[PDB]
């Protein structure tokens, strides 16, 4: 297996997860992409909701487990079982990130949550794509997507202190090239699979 | 005042809950009336999901606290902030009888959630709605509603323990009659309000 990305809106999570899966089949792993929230049809619903309806923070935090919970029910274990190997675009890390260093809730609930959402599934490795949020803010303003700066230095901040703090996490430096960030993920991930 | 409406499908709280919203309106109070799930635009959505799509146990519980936390913030806290008398078709009580004595899911894990979801609000009179369960099953049979037996049993032992473990919960017998349950549920809540 399980490679989690992870990172800040604008890091480049979704072309490299891409970049990895499509890798990764040609070598001849068998592999799932999911992303989170998401990935299932009841997490599709429950993600369409978060991204469009007004929300309250702790509605929220709900919400993602609800997802997460889902797409590891339905999916991840199952995967898992017939040893493929799964990418996940965002996971447990961005709930911590997010909810608890950005909206303030609490990281040992968030925890709790996430474990009983996972059933204790657990990474391989966890790539953080890191970032400053003003390059990521530029990358994002481009395709007319708009994230609130304050808010993300939080986050970017509570990520690389998650990065110490838990275990299986290799920051990336995400500020470079494609292909560059790609070749960077390619030796993180020399660590734990061939 | 959150007044709170619990007990098995087929027990009368769809009804009596009605039945004492128009009442309290009767009287003079200024009173709210939701159900758990749902009650907001997006909690019925999440009913919607809950009571048509194949979830595991976990999502469920997930869901129906996610229903609890927008109906809590939307609508229930700014009622009492107005002194509005608000009253719920199922609260938290629901989610530790299903969820924990019916699934199987940690009775604390819930409550910790339970906590989460309401901010820590409370009601101030329980109506817990005992019935057997046959005759529950008999009245929903009426109204081409099923519910699983097995399943039912273990979430009414559920509710009676919780109805001595939790606070201000009043247990009622709610197998006669509709007048006369009505009549009991306010006997009850002359203990908190004046009815
Ligand atoms: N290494 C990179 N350098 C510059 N732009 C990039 C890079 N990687 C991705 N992008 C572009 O930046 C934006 C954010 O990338 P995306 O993969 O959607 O990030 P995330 O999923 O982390 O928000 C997209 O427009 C994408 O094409
Ligand atoms: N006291 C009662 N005796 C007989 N039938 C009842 C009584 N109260 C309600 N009913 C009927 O039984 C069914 C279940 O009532 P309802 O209020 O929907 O219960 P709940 O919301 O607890 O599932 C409905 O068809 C209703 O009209
Ligand atoms: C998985 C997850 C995402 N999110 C947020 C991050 C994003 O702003 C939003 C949607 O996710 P996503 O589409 O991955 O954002 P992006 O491509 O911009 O990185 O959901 C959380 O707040 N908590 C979570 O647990
Ligand atoms: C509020 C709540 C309801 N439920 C279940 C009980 C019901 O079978 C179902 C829908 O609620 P509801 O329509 O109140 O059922 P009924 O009128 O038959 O009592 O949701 C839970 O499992 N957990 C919960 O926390
Ligand atoms: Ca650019
Ligand atoms: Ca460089
Ligand atoms: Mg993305
Ligand atoms: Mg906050
Ligand atoms: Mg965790
Ligand atoms: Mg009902
Ligand atoms: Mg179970
Ligand atoms: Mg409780």
């Amino acid at each position: 297996m399980l490679i989690a990305f992870e990172g800040i809106d604008g890091s480049g999570k979704t072309t490299q997860a891409k970049k990895l899966y499509e890798y990764l089949k040609q070598k001849g792993y068998f592999v799932s992409l999911y992303r989170e929230p998401g990935g299932t049809k009841v997490g599709e619903v429950l993600r369409e909701i978060l991204l469009t309806e007004e929300l309250d923070e702790r509605t929220e935090l709900l919400l993602f487990e609800a997802s997460r919970s889902k797409l590891i029910e339905e999916k991840i274990i199952p995967d898992l079982k017939r040893d493929k190997v799964v990418i996940l675009d965002r996971f447990v890390l961005s709930t911590i990130a997010y909810q608890g260093y950005g909206k303030g809730l609490d990281v040992e609930f968030i925890k709790n949550l996430n474990e009983f959402a996972t059933r204790g599934v657990k990474p391989d490795i966890t790539l953080l794509l890191d970032i400053p949020v003003d390059i990521a803010l530029r990358r994002l303003k481009e395709k007319n997507r708009f994230e609130n700066k304050e808010f993300l230095e939080k986050v970017r901040k509570g990520f690389l202190e998650l990065a110490k703090e838990e275990e299986n996490v290799v920051v990336i430096d995400a500020s470079g090239e494609e292909e560059e960030v790609f070749k960077e993920i390619l030796r993180a991930l020399s660590g734990v699979l061939r």
